[PDB]
């Protein structure tokens, strides 16, 4: 079927029930988004609002970017984690320590290029890391 391009520069990880920020059946350990800058990919705008504001309460500076959103994400305040869907349109991304994604759009499993395009975020200068909720389909 579709063959996504490889990319060993990024380490792949499997989200698990470990952390304080509850996610799609997984618990994101702040160690993946706290301690620096991270980009979280979400499939729902309502969650981007709580997920980002919630991080501010956890101790992380988080922002949500989606259709109809205001420029708020700022990579110049210590440690900021950007949680957005396909609205950031990269441009200045790439410099992230890791990318936490749900690997499923609209509740359905993403498509081959989705991770190909989404994975391209961590690994600009060093080995990026990618943590996803679901591994794939079967």
């Amino acid at each position: 079927g579709s063959v996504t391009v490889p990319h060993p520069n990024i380490e792949e990880v499997a989200l698990s029930t470990t952390g304080e920020i509850p996610f799609y059946g997984k618990a994101i350990p702040l160690e993946v988004i706290k301690g620096g800058r991270h980009l979280i990919f979400c499939h729902s705008k309502k969650k981007c609002d709580e997920l980002a504001a919630k991080l501010v309460a956890l101790g992380i500076n988080a922002v949500a970017y989606y259709r109809g959103l205001d420029v708020s994400v700022i990579p110049t305040n210590g440690d900021v984690v950007v949680v957005a869907t396909d609205a950031l349109m990269t441009g200045f991304t790439g410099d992230f320590d890791s990318v936490i994604d749900c690997n499923t759009s609209d509740g359905k499993p993403q498509d081959a290029v989705s991770r190909t395009q989404r994975r391209g975020r961590t690994g600009r200068g060093k080995p990026g890391i990618y943590r996803f909720v679901a591994p794939g389909e079967r």
